[PDB]
């Protein structure tokens, strides 16, 4: 017994209105039974034609990053503007903003407090890298991540939290990670949650798997207690990512 | 005598649909009878509205930031993706994004050379803190600044450039620079223009002020011989940009 599956694509930073547009359709057209929330997290510009292209009842627009308050920062954007243009959901803390762009965990966390105050559906990232993995840090680098988003909420608030757990040791390095790998993790996050937070929390939350998905792979890591769906990459771009949606049944 | 003046309203990381609506409304009301370019550039989620309800032949949508190429960068918007939406304009080392989000000068001038390459008219920032004004260092950093944006440049490609010098103790605290000082820091970007770059490309850079502009303060800024025009912030959320428009020539 699981939560709610989410499948959710995260574009990055790449489309154009043509290839965009082709792949809305594609996703439109497809038929889904079962209960799944499908997410698809566009660049700031794509916003708006994502907005008027995507007709499909399961699926629901994210933006991949954001700042909390409006003002004076050039280049950003804030929860209030994509409060305003009708977005409810978000990605933060992916690893990508972590590694380039000075995302530390206070700085995740502060961020996470302000979506959910606000309304969003979050979906939060955390996970370590090789580094940290090499050198038996895993469990210290994972908690220390979801804590620091913990410390800012309250119960309550965990009903509009989505963890994705993102194997940082296993993107770009040459690694490998397995299906039981990918689940120990994911154990490791829920039972911080069901032991520092409750286990009503903790058997309703939503841990995706942030790793190396395809649709030939994506049934078998599915198939583990603890995973609950998929934050995407690559194959997000593609027609694949609908194998990928159908996995969650 | 002097180049085609610009009257930039960056709006940073503000605004509603609604309330963008009505400066639109407004800006597109304008009648303007010299030979001035309105620039409009407003956040990434704001693009689309933007672009198709401005319609004064007079104004250009521009973007307030950028990376150079797409890819794996989450949250980020690339050039490419620009350039498909139609985006030809771009405001690029703000003095909040080198504050706050680790723009170096090298950084800036990467982002610029590369703006320049796939054909944008970019606005680069430049300007010294209030520490540095203090201790008497403005000349070494608004020319190091300069120069490291120069160092990627081939002469054809200033043709594209515009400077902006944007003072950061004047960003949004009232303390405008006095024609003076404007005026001082204006003519020395210049004789550094020419002296490494040649005369002809100096007589034709836009240099624009920046820093707690308004509609009564513009008309003198103006009047100074290195002052083509303004980049405008917290002035440019409401009809008083338009008294800024005014002011040039
Ligand atoms: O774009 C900005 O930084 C503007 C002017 O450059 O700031 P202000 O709100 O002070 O006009």
């Amino acid at each position: 017994s699981k939560p709610q599956p989410i499948a959710a694509a995260n574009w990055k930073c790449n489309g154009s209105q043509q290839s965009l547009s082709e792949l809305i359709d594609l996703f439109n057209s497809t038929s889904i039974n079962h209960d799944v929330q499908c997410v698809v997290a566009s660049t700031f510009v794509h916003l708006a034609m994502t907005k008027e292209r995507l007709s499909h009842p399961k699926f629901v627009i994210a933006a991949q990053n954001a700042i909390a308050k409006s003002g004076a920062f050039t280049g950003e954007v804030s929860l209030p503007i994509l409060k305003d243009f009708g977005v409810n959901w978000i990605v933060l803390g992916h690893s990508e903003r972590r590694a380039y762009y000075g995302e530390t965990n206070e700085i995740v966390a502060d961020k996470v407090a302000a979506a959910v105050a606000s309304g969003f559906m979050v979906i939060a990232c955390i996970g370590e890298t090789l580094q940290e993995r090499e050198s038996g840090r895993t469990a210290v680098v994972v908690l220390t991540q979801i804590a620091a988003i913990a410390k800012k909420l309250k119960k309550a608030d965990w009903a509009k939290v989505v963890i994705a757990y993102e194997p940082v040791w296993a993107i770009g390095t040459g690694k490998v990670a397995t299906p039981q790998q990918a689940q120990e993790a994911h154990a490791l996050i829920r039972s911080w949650v069901s032991s520092k937070i409750g286990a009503d929390v903790a058997g309703e939350l939503r841990i995706l798997y942030g790793g190396s998905v395809n649709g030939k792979n994506a049934r078998t890591l599915y198939q583990q207690r603890d995973v609950n769906g998929f934050l995407v990459g690559g194959a997000s771009l593609k027609p694949e990512f609908v194998d990928i949606i159908k996995a969650t049944q």
